[PDB]
């Protein structure tokens, strides 16, 4: 079932609207080349003042708190990464409103005690929330945040993986339950209100980002 | 050995070169951004109204026909994700004509009989026999048909992965193997006419590739 | 850390400058698609006439020989692929310079003595150095060099998996030891001196960055 209720300028169309497309595709891919880098100038300028994010290690957070704690985050051996796996854009032309959509495989290095060495790789979606400043003509993201569609254990050495108990992987939305599981053992709180391929917050996600699309304030905040 | 027998327009150039090598780009990313999501408007809204697809699962199919068994096997748990691995173009200005290069890698979640989950994951590059509206200047794809580079079994705890004999896996050719095995499981007929990385279809690919560069019909259909 | 010590051109800004970032974007991509399908004549384009690469088991290599040994690899069996990953651009308008910034995963499809197939698969950055002939405006690559992140060993039956001792691995970087090792086994001599996440070469490789982007001649010739 089609989860768009109307259609955006996503294809073709003017120089411009080709233009705005490329520039906000670049915010998203900025993410996985700046964050993964370390590139923190770089990942802060992709951002409105006031924008927020939501990760399943972090739950929401302002943008600076979450550059604080990533740093934090590495500076204690946590190793995310990102594979980018195709991205396109949702423009609203005379709103000044766009969404960009960025399929991407989070691909998290964890060991588990010679210490065994995994990755977990989960296949997601992240979506960001942008805008476009009238005075500058520049776009800037407001809100990122994710669908998880699928997630795995990768052994690094090809024969020795780590092990999930049925409990330990129960709580977590089916799409990143290996994840949830494997960062809640680094001593995250994770949470469990994100969007997968399916229900409630997945209808939700989509009505949020039509929101934005139309100019509207969008609630992404959905513990209150 | 080089396969192209000519070059095209695929770097640099003008302005207006660029621009239609992005919007060809964004078509052809497209079918992993919008299939994946059921996205089916947008999916739709990349093709002539006159579009055939091939995949190894359905052989040749018109889209819309293509959309319709899409649905019905979303609806019966079936579960391939793409992800985009690096998309280029090669323009063909006076001809209106141009081809999109996307290399991706099909990743299906499948089980075999608490049950076996497993990927297959097969890189593979799509290629898009794209047109220009001259009207419009709306770029469409006509034909999307697939090399088949390499494939592979993937554990998704880690641990246990299905079983495949050899003379399961010896009618298929070599680069989607375990894809069509695995796809034959579900019930589906599997096209064994799609070209790899060597021999005489891989030939004919770039042979109909540089007919449509050149303006004329080509002929993707191999079995009559 | 932010490894950067100023900013550049990379999101937003004028037309111009985003269809030059676009221009560089497609030669970064051009490695990944032309090289792996052997597409000689869209490869050599990519790149200036004086132009050197760098890889773990060619060391550097000016482009033509580059392309002559790679040739002669691909004729013997050797079945390297690009896994493209997230690509942005640092430009720096008034020098006529440019660092393409290309996230992929390399995957290196090996045998070991029916025998065991398995890919590794390095999760790296290529570097692209470009410039702008002020003529013609075309930009071409100059350099390309890669950090190298992290690397895994891939079963491809999902069961069996090829085994590296600790003295085999030990002498390579972390990053790419199962890469080293495992292309070491084809009778290649292995560069030890490129970029990981972390340490002298990594900062190295950003201080010639900056160095590229201001202006001057670089230095990327790590052994004198
Ligand atoms: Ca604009
Ligand atoms: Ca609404
Ligand atoms: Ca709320
Ligand atoms: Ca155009
Ligand atoms: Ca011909
Ligand atoms: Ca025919
Ligand atoms: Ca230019
Ligand atoms: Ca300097
Ligand atoms: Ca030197
Ligand atoms: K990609």
């Amino acid at each position: 079932l089609d989860p768009h209720s109307k259609c955006y300028s996503h294809i073709n169309g003017s120089a411009e609207e080709l233009l705005d497309r490329l520039a906000v595709s670049e915010l998203c891919k900025g993410w996985p080349v700046y964050r993964d880098a370390s590139e923190w100038k770089n990942y802060r300028s992709l951002f409105t003042e006031d924008a927020t994010v939501w990760t399943t290690w972090s739950g929401p957070r302002p943008v600076d708190e979450f550059i604080t704690i990533s740093k934090a985050g590495k500076e204690q051996g946590v190793f995310i990464m990102h594979r980018e796996c195709g991205t396109l854009v949702e423009l609203s032309p005379q709103q000044g409103r766009a969404i960009g959509k960025m399929k991407a495989t989070i691909t998290q290095r964890f060991s588990f005690p010679d210490a065994i060495e995994f990755d977990v790789d989960c296949d997601c979606r992240f979506i960001f929330f942008c805008e476009k400043d009238t005075a500058s003509g520049a776009w800037k993201a407001k809100y990122v945040k994710l669908f998880y569609e699928k997630d795995k254990v990768v052994s690094v050495d090809g024969h020795q993986a780590p092990k999930f108990t049925k409990d330990e992987l129960a709580k977590y939305p089916q799409g990143y339950r290996y994840l949830g599981a494997a960062q809640a053992r680094l001593g995250y709180d994770i949470d469990l209100q994100l969007p997968t391929s399916s229900g409630q917050l997945w209808d939700r996600m989509y009505g949020e980002m039509e929101n934005w699309l139309g100019g509207n304030k969008v609630d992404l905040f959905w513990e209150h």
